[PDB]
């Protein structure tokens, strides 16, 4: 298992513009287009991202290209973030994938906000960190996905994804 595979299971793949869990226009493998409630604004962001008149449909390849860019961005963002990098540096490979997934979903800023859980993860207090992460809107809104990432941090294994 690896990050790409993990996120692919979490986000799925849609080739047409769709609304995510929060009702925002998205395409591909969880690529957010815009938070504006206008479909036109979305189509325009879409063609701007792909570089062609898409009419709101992209191919698989185009989806995977946005995904590759998005994973790269996530990692980079983490490494650039003063709160995040030290956490990432401290972790094992599997747990690093769990942090990336969170960053992919919520952005670097939202993650950086889980101060207390970050701290627990850095100290390697697994069971505690897992309880604290569960007290969040994140877990309450997308509980199955959150359980999966949480279990990953708790165990340092991919079992949640098996
Ligand atoms: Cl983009
Ligand atoms: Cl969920």
């Amino acid at each position: 298992m690896n990050i790409f595979e993990m996120l692919r299971i979490d986000e799925g793949l849609r080739l047409k513009i769709y609304k995510d869990t929060e009702g925002y226009y998205t395409i591909g493998i969880g690529h957010l287009l815009t938070k504006s409630p206008s479909l036109n604004a979305a189509k325009s962001e879409l063609d701007k991202a792909i570089g062609r008149n898409t009419n709101g449909v992209i191919t698989k390849d185009e989806a995977e290209k946005l995904f590759n860019q998005d994973v790269d961005a996530a990692v980079r963002g983490i490494l650039r973030n003063a709160k995040l990098k030290p956490v990432y540096d401290s972790l094992d490979t599997v747990r690093r994938a769990a942090l990336i997934n969170m960053v992919f979903q919520m952005g670097e800023t939202g993650v950086a906000g889980f101060t207390n859980s970050l701290r627990m993860l850095q100290q390697k207090r697994w069971d505690e960190a897992a309880v604290n992460l569960a007290k969040s809107r994140w877990y309450n809104q997308t509980p199955n996905r959150a359980k999966r990432v949480i279990t990953t941090f708790r165990t340092g294994t991919w079992d949640a994804y098996k």
